[PDB]
């Protein structure tokens, strides 16, 4: 298992592991697509399975996402040229991330229905170190922990709104935690 920030192949498919070191975070790689992440007491880390470069895959996935406090289950990735975080939600803990945000517009997609949402993030930590850079969500109005994901749907739904995507990064279905401990896994294809 994985302690420690990185990236890599894993039966084919990519693999990011990021913390900035707080608490335990352990992430276990499995068959196929699996992962597995169990944390207590964490500061900040985002786990995953995935591809990149990524290309607007129709991602499909399943397992369980038990978290104790704030964490995020979301299709997540990045562009460059410009720099984007990026995050298709699919359930979370304790904090809904899009609180004080300005709401965009909707997107359904694969059954469900997604409120959007863009927010500058200032001298954060990213895939070109301490930058500025925004962030778009699509968050499902009513959580859920497995099915597909027509990634491609949701950036039509926010290029349609004026949000600019750069040349896809990763694209992982991430785990993330914040001042939290909880487990899940996750199996991506």
């Amino acid at each position: 298992c994985i302690t420690t920030s990185q990236t890599g192949t894993h039966n084919g498919y990519y693999y990011s592991f990021w913390t900035n070191g707080g608490g335990e975070v352990t992430m276990c790689l499995g068959p196929g697509g699996e992962y597995s992440v169990t944390w207590v007491n964490c500061g900040d880390f985002t786990s995953g399975k995935g591809w990149n470069p990524a290309n607007a895959q129709t991602v499909t996935y399943s397992g369980e996402f038990n978290p104790n406090g704030n964490a995020y289950l979301a299709v997540y990735g990045w562009t460059t040229d410009p720099l984007v975080e990026y995050y298709i939600l699919e359930s979370y803990g304790t904090y809904n991330p899009s609180s004080g945000l300005t709401l965009l517009g909707q997107v359904t997609s694969d059954g469900g229905t997604y409120d959007i949402y863009s927010t500058q993030r200032v001298d954060q930590p990213s895939i070109e170190g301490t930058s500025t850079f925004n962030q778009y969500w699509s968050v499902r109005t009513e959580k859920r922990v497995g099915g597909t994901v027509t990634t491609a749907n949701h950036f039509a739904a926010w290029k349609a709104l004026g949000l600019e995507m750069g040349t896809y990064n990763y694209m992982i279905v991430s785990t993330e935690g914040y001042e939290s401990s909880g487990s899940s896994t996750i199996t991506v294809s």
